[PDB]
């Protein structure tokens, strides 16, 4: 394998050995995530931006420090993206999975739950959810103290008009002119602090009150109901540093 060893070891992450796991080697299975995976580079600007994001929206339970930071391309997803590129209000945020759903969440990208499941488990019906505090979407991460290492993703959502809910609303169809759901917090990241990579907002302030009164959500949430709105940029590997 000619992969650096980064890659190397998140190819052996999202895999694993063991039954039908002695066998595939790295390249094979690199392969098919039909997904270009970089390292981005410690010292580079993007990183440091990268870095600044996830310090500063993060209190208690672990401790966020970053390891590895991969720029990611998925065969076809910027292409699909361009209906929505030119869309005002596109933002840069997190999303968290556990590290078994990354092999499907790479190779067929985040996907919208089948129509037929039941609408609990989907506070704001069946789409794709981001938050723009790393915190918050570390949660999904389920990691450990025994094997506290996580994957968190930073996408491109094309938000466009956003709907603004304080509570559950359970249904995936929006009113005419919105093309998401903003869940709306108590804290949310310092907007003076947010700046603008490409025309992407990364909302990178420290987190502050919101002056949102009546809500259930601690954090931010978004939500987008078409796969086209969604282009995701970065994965992060990150050390979880428990009590
Ligand atoms: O985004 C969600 C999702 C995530 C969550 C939990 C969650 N997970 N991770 C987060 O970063 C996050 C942030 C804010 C709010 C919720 C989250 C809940 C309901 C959901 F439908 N997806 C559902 C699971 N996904 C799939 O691709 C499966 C195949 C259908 C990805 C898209």
């Amino acid at each position: 394998s000619k992969l650096p060893k980064p890659v190397q070891d998140l190819i052996k992450m999202i895999f694993g050995s063991g039954s039908g796991s002695g066998g595939d080697p790295i390249d094979v299975n690199y392969e098919k995530l039909k997904t270009d995976i970089k390292v981005v580079d410690r010292d580079s600007e993007e990183a440091e931006i990268i870095r600044k994001y996830v310090k500063n929206t993060h209190h208690n339970a672990y401790d966020l420090e970053v390891i590895d930071i991969f720029k990611i391309e998925r065969e076809g997803e910027c292409q699909r993206y361009k209906p929505f590129k030119q869309l005002h209000n596109r933002r840069l945020l997190w999303h968290g999975s556990r590290t078994t759903n990354f092999a499907g969440i790479l190779s067929q990208g985040l996907r919208i739950a089948p129509p037929e499941a039941p609408v609990t488990g989907y506070m704001f019906g069946k789409g794709i959810y981001f938050a723009d505090m790393v915190s918050k979407s570390a949660n999904y991460c389920h990691t450990s103290q025994g094997d506290p290492i996580g994957l968190i993703l930073l996408g491109e959502v094309a938000l466009g008009n956003m709907y603004e809910l304080k509570h559950a609303s359970h249904i995936s169809k929006l009113p005419k002119g919105k093309h998401s759901v903003k869940g709306l917090g108590k804290t949310t990241p310092d907007p003076s602090a947010n700046i603008s990579l490409d025309g992407v907002d990364v909302p990178l302030g420290t987190g502050i009150s919101s002056g949102v009164n009546d809500t259930s959500l601690l954090y931010n949430e978004y939500i987008v109901y078409d796969i086209a709105q969604v282009n995701l940029k970065y994965l992060l590997k990150l050390k979880f540093n428990f009590k």
